[PDB]
């Protein structure tokens, strides 16, 4: 019983981390694909595949859930939104079920016939504190926050900006 | 102290294993590369990068290795080798030392400035024994071999051939 | 004596039927290619080129217009605008007269030496009326909103929506 | 009932021809993908997609058949194999059935599920003519040679050469 | 000592001239990268990358400045920032010191370890000048000025737009 | 008086300095052409685009060609034959005669309605003797035996093969 879970994870926060334990509550392993893994220093998408990877990694070993778990998969974007289900799947071990509540990602699934549940806090309320200097530190696993720190991913994004 | 290997794992066979074993002693993690994820269903690369992902994970995790000591990370080929080692960056955690033994790959990461160390049983012995009804089994992992089993994959190559 | 007209088709409506008939009076035969054949399951682009396919073919035949007049090509699109007319001509039979007006179809063609005829009910007032309810199927061939029915476009529109 | 032909067609020949016909015995429609739509003046394929659907048009014409009854479709060739059935699916219309001789056709759209019928004059022949001044124009329609005199093919395959 | 410049160029002005001046001041050669080389014919770049070539070529020499004193190389985009600067390495010869003002170039060289100066009349300006009849030849040298006359640049973005 | 040379100077040699020399006899200005800029750290393409355009720069100042007389420009090679033209095109200034010994550049030109002119010391036996320990240095101009050793060269090609 292995689920998917599709997100950018720009950057990876407590909303995305809850739904995560929830999800592996009801699937023996999940699959959980970092979405857009081309795109890094943007405003929208700050970081690398592989920054991100760290972020996933240390948040989910710090909240004590076990590697055996998940798999991590980067996943890049493809122009045509027909095949990337198809895209994902030849990237991934099989799964059953779907989590998501984008709903591009939802129509693109149940159209290729897979059941897609919806989640029970946003990447862009985060990245939007890092700019103004608001609070973007409680939004996110401390863990998250050490990467964050680690890679001046702040500092980029500002000067990005 | 985390390595990285790369290897297109077509499919994960015993001398694979055994390097990764022998790796694992000089460094905390591995982030093992899947590389030429894009590539499937043809003589040389049979295997689609989930599937290769499910040989992986199956056969370290039936050798007792645990699942926080390594990545497992399918990377996608690109037409400029100059940009390769740039786009495993992007998609990995850092690391500080490259396992391989693959020339092209010493030389692109060793042009970059990273220590290449070559590592101390082929996939085209496997490949060529599946086709030819050799004894491709003892050459790999049983976990490998039961993926196989359960993917068809004999009977791909042989139609593929 | 062969023209060639080229439009997204999304949905193919009244307005292009009307004109694909007048069109059909000074030549002989008429391509008609699909643009952004790659683009599928967006608000501005619903459906997938082979739908496409079907809703002009279907019409068109419905119409009376004989199958032989005319050539219907899914066309990608491509980066560099430089090359988007050399990509037509690669893709298609020989060509006398081009019919659109689109100011940057129009200004590729004429550059490259073409005749471009502006022709003498358009997709995003369709799409916009299948997303607030509003009358849509007036606007289109019946045989397209029969398409449209039997692929659940309305349905994955709103989805997407 | 409609079935679903994919072909480089380099260029389209007698033997072909023959299982056109002999297809649409046992379909109401054909689709004919031209395969490799992008590969063009080369050894192996000397004419651009657009050249090859004028063999394809003028020749079944030819011989009868009704423009009602088929689909000419020219298809990009795409990096993963693993994708390239999706591909198809997103250019065209619906399909019940493949035929194809091509291990690696039959291969993929049989793990998709597909029903694939082998068929029951070979290109590289033609071509292999065309160079060494054999007997290449016995080998194909004369609609087909008739085109190929038309855009000077014979003239490009040797310079090429 | 070899320096690097980026830009669209879309047109070249006469503020841009200005800098190249000044930086050539303190470096031997300047190696100018004319980028989005890939884009043309659009309301934000017009002109294709050969066109801009000529635009630099003309006014460098009737500025005075030898040939010999800069490298006219046109640079395509790529989809993933993280390898742009590795992109800009592989196409041209070494430098030693970047100069730009564009946010996103600096802070991509700056992470690179590249020393990045920001230079002491704006491509947007010229076009929309050019599009409401304002005064654009002012903002640009003669020689530019002559090659959008010989090019017809005001009536491709007016046909545009 | 613009002429075109194509070629991917792998490493450029005595005779294509030559032929250089003999083109600028003839026309005012050279564009040369570097192809293949993509490709580097193969065996058949050793050198990136950048330590290409080195080379023929210092080797064509050091001969006392002005640098006023010729245009550097490395090209991507694209997968489309039938757009390569274009390619060229739209990243050049116009030219008038193209020059060049090989078949598929001749003919594509040609069929675009171009004056292709055959040239009156090959890089295979250059790339064959670097390997070989063979004599490779008499083939090339001294500043391009400077700019190979200043690169490692020879220590990338023989750790390749
Ligand atoms: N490449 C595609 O065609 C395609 C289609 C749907 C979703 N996606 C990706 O799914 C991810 C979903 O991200 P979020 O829901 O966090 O935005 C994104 O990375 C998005 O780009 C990719
Ligand atoms: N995409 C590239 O330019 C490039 C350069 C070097 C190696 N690789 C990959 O590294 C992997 C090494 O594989 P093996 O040593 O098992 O053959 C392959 O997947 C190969 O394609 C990719
Ligand atoms: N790929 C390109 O560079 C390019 C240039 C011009 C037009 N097109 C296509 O032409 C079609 C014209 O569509 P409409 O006029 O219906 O919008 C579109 O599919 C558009 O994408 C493609
Ligand atoms: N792009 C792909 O991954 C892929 C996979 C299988 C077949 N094809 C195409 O199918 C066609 C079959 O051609 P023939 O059997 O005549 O050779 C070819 O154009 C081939 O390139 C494409
Ligand atoms: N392809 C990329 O990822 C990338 C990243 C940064 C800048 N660029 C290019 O640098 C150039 C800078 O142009 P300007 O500062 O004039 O806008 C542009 O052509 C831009 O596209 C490319
Ligand atoms: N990208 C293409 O479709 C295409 C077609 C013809 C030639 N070329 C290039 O022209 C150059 C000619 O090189 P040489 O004659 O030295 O081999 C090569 O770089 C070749 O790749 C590119």
């Amino acid at each position: 019983m292995r689920g998917l879970l599709v997100g950018r994870m720009q950057p990876f926060h407590r909303g995305a981390l809850q739904v995560i334990k929830s999800i592996l509550e009801e699937v023996d392993e999940l699959i959980i694909c970092i979405g857009s893994a081309q795109l890094s220093h943007s405003i929208r998408d700050p970081f690398t595949a592989g920054e991100r990877v760290m972020m996933l990694t240390k948040a989910l070993s710090e909240n004590g859930i076990p590697a055996s778990r998940y798999y991590i998969i980067p996943v890049q974007d493809i122009e045509c939104n027909a095949l990337w289900v198809g895209h994902i799947k030849m990237l991934t071990p099989p799964f059953d079920r779907v989590y998501s509540g984008n709903p591009l990602v939802q129509r693109l699934f149940s159209e290729d016939g897979y059941e897609v549940t919806a989640p029970p806090y946003s990447g862009t309320e985060v990245r939007r504190r890092m700019l103004d200097d608001g609070d973007w530190r409680s939004l996110l696993p401390e863990s998250v926050v050490e990467v964050i720190d680690e890679i001046n991913g702040v500092e980029r994004i500002k000067h990005l900006a």
